[PDB]
């Protein structure tokens, strides 16, 4: 039973924070890019290390202490660093003789949801076969169904660095809870078309006017946003991401 | 069929949701979702594809609570591609981009489609090539002609079976279908890439405008899909078809005919 | 013509449903919405393109209820039939890579639509003036220079099918009072397809006065082109592919003066 | 001056229809609409291009009936691009795509500009390289010096003459111009593709933010246009621009003015 | 500070006009708008660009006639100057092809523009935190590997022509609530420029809650990037080439407390 909102100066608050992206980061210099991607010799040989996955971030961020329950209503979202893809100067493979480096592109997943709760995720896998790598969480049991929907393959994010992009989507089944926006632009020459602004807000609400309940006054935020690939001089190829921001405004809501 | 008036109270209402799976040719017991290599006939009329090189429209016939006049109407649809991220592995024996690249992601010519009826979806068929020989145990057009290759009126079926109508024969009848909506997009190139969006806040209307959407004949809901999303290149430079499945959130209404 | 009131009633509307096949030149018996491989002139001057080598305007002539009163053409359905032929990548294709699927139909298209009270109205403008147009085509005459930016003397009426070809004519602009066109070219050789369908989108006929195309002497004209592309086969030569088109035109009867 | 109320009644209207030609260089007897063979500099300092390579902007001057205080007032604009289709030329002397294929279409760069006002455009030049020598017969920013490159508040021009006015080296000065409407697209890239839409059901509104079009001095309308379509790829390789005409419909309507 | 109400009366609106030229790098006297040629380092660690070589955000400070009241920010008109001098594919270019014309200015683009009632608050970004940044430009001091996803220490105002550099800034979103900043990033080394120009677009500055910039001291902030692409020279090498921005702001007197 969802009931009135709130009002008066006391009944609003907001949430602002960046989450930063989980690439890989195959050592202590290179936060943001993924280990460089490596081709299994055969489609049942595929072993991807931990650190060639890129994984979905998320955040629980506690909210003010309150039945009442804080409701998230509107979000204001970018990615953080965009023009630090015009670097295109530092060892990169020359687009031509005497040319610039390649910029980074390709495919690219960007990715945000805002919660009451945890995103619920469904896996789907490319190769049942693939060998998840120790560290990461990803579907288990896994049958040759797993490739187009096995609905054994559920779970929470509730864990940083640890859901591989590759192996999860967001449950079109569950998450009644939480609003989530994403997509996958494929292609090894896909250029990234990224837009910043301060002027623009999405709404949270559903279509009976309630945005996100947070359970236990905590707001869920998680994101992906795999820019796409760095080409290296030697061709070697790794994923790159960047930060999101976040700002969400929430009002306290009563429930029965 | 005279549309009278909608049935309310709590009894009134009721929700189907569920997912198809792509029907893509399944070559051999670790390739769901995948389609055979495509070979190329020398000719036109060597044109001979194998089954499990062909890709199929997916149907669900999902029976409704029974009634009965009263008929269930589909007033809204969610629906998105499930496991749009499984395109992100190009590890796996993949042909590199260039030397030591990674591997080519799955890319290429597309088609998205879907539809919600209350009986099966209407097709007709037109042919690339209408002296392909089309592979036992697909359903195809029959006595094809050169005609056929534009428009021959005599191609008419009803979607009523899966893995059977390969999706490059048949398309929906826009002379029928007046009880199904149905959406699709051909996106056709070597290189185009996927583009797939995934959001749970967006929601399609099946009202016609007249304010009546699907009326499901004998309490059934068709729910059909093709979800395309671009070849696979292997190693060797083979490609295969790569299909991926469809979430549909159908509400319903009752709603009195005479 | 002054424009009066709609009649109402269940007899005072009616429908028009039918597809209208694409003539992309059709150079043999098997070869039924393709044109003829493409060859290319040494020079301007020598360009002599064969009739089954030219993709022409669609045109259908739809007679209506015999009725002053005149049938107002208020709303279109139309989409392109047969999209998914488009996915048989395995017929005698030139293959994208070694080992690869064949290449799919792709380059320069042409989609165009047009729903109207008498024929489409024709602007002829030509790439090269020193084109000669084969028999059995009407092209434009007494072509010169100027043809290849504005020579106003190419008028016609698109009142033939097989005959007019897609790349000697345009809608005039200047004209087609009494017609509704739709129409994009999408050049360059590598350009996908994207086709879509659906049967819940309409396009409203109707004027800024709130007028539609009005049908002289009862009839009604449905013109197209989908030149959807070219397939290459494994020689590399190129032929356009065409696809049919859909039209549902729902019609009222208005009274004029 | 103060703009005061439109006037009504049947003679209060007026309509002007017309076309632009394209001026793309015109190198020889045959080649209207297109300009001479593109060649390149040594050097950036030598930049110097023939007449015959430069495409130039269009203009006309049309008058209106005869007034006098009242005004044209222009209210709306139908355009569009004639002649579209001759673009599927592509067996006419072209580079073909690769062996035993069709020619190559125009494509590549392209600049698409429209404008209505009442009186000529008002220009501003801006120079790719300052350093380039702009050749006899045309008109071009004098006295350039490196800032040209970016802005030289010098470079003032109105657009008051045909074959004359280089599009690379003017453009639409954001700084005046109160009184026309401008609109404009580069779309640059050597494989750009030409997307150009035909339609006679498309109006654009030349109303300010306070209901006012541009107001016709002298009764004289100004049309200036810019169609460079791409670039059309012969045997040998060698590229020309290639324009094509515009077509204007305006509608103008009586307006006091004190 | 409340915000109340707005002044009318003639005295109370007045227009910025101005126009914000492009900081490249220029590495010559002949070279305004351009970079200096990009050169690749060896190593990644030994990343080392050269001051001429980055293009920088552009700045202007407006000071507005003297006035509590303030000067509110409220609509703006802009665009990009000079487009058609991308046509120039003659100047010593690099041939696309044999015989053809020169490869025109494309691929990684940053257009860029903000209005605000103080200086834009930036967040530093760094592609590689071990790149050293040249002398003469401010960059995100004490850079550590967390510098390359966000690293908050990294905080700056735009209160300085050629010396922001873009690669390493971004509009601080945590911060700016009394500017309007809007950008987009294009990359990919092929991407065409798509420039769009008209005096008839305006952009509403205004808030949620009515309220536009109010302009500290009297004085109004512009901040732009236009990096257009590169240009290749006919040896191969490339140079960013970047174009001035106009800007057209209208603002009205608000009364606070
Ligand atoms: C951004 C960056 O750090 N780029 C460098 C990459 C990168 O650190 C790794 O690829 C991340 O996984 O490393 C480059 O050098 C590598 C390793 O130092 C190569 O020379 C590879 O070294 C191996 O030892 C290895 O397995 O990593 C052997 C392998 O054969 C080498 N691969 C190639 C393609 O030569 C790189 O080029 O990948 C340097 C780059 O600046
Ligand atoms: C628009 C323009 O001015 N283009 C010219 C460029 C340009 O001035 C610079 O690249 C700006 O950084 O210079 C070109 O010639 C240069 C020198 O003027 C080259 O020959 C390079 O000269 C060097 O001395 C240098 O380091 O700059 C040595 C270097 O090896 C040379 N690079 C190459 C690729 O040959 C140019 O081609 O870059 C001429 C161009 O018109
Ligand atoms: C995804 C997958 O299974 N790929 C494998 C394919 C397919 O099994 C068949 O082509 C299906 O027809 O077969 C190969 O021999 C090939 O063609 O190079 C090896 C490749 O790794
Ligand atoms: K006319
Ligand atoms: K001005």
């Amino acid at each position: 039973e969802v009931l009135e909102v709130k009002t008066g100066v006391d009944s609003i608050t907001e949430v602002e924070c960046f989450l930063t992206p989980e690439m890989g980061d195959p050592d202590e210099h290179l936060r943001g890019f993924s280990k460089s991607i490596s081709i299994s010799d055969t489609f049942e040989s595929d072993s991807p290390n931990r650190d060639m996955l890129p994984c979905y971030s998320v955040a629980r961020i506690p909210l003010p202490n309150l039945i009442l329950m804080w409701e998230a209503v509107t979000l204001k979202t970018e990615v953080i660093g965009v023009t630090s893809l015009m670097n295109v100067h530092s060892n990169g493979q020359a687009t031509h003789d005497n040319g610039a480096g390649k910029p980074v592109q390709g495919t690219s997943f960007h990715f945000f949801s805002v919660g009451g709760e945890a995103l619920e995720l469904q896996g789907v896998l490319f190769n049942y076969r693939t060998k998840y790598p120790d560290g990461t969480i990803f579907p288990k049991n896994a049958t040759v169904q797993s490739q187009v929907m096995n609905t054994e393959h559920k779970a929470y994010l509730d864990k940083n660095k640890a859901y591989p992009v590759e192996c999860w989507v967001p449950d079109p089944t569950r998450n009644e809870n939480t609003r989530y926006f994403g997509t996958l632009t494929g292609g090894e020459n896909v250029p990234p078309v990224l837009h910043i602004t301060n002027t623009a807000t999405t709404v949270l609400l559903d279509e009976f006017g309630v945005g996100p309940l947070c359970k236990g006054d905590n707001l869920y935020l998680s994101a992906v946003d795999v820019c796409g690939m760095f080409t290296n001089r030697s061709g070697s190829q790794q994923w790159r991401g960047l930060s999101r921001y976040f700002k969400v405004q929430l009002r306290k809501r009563r429930v029965k």
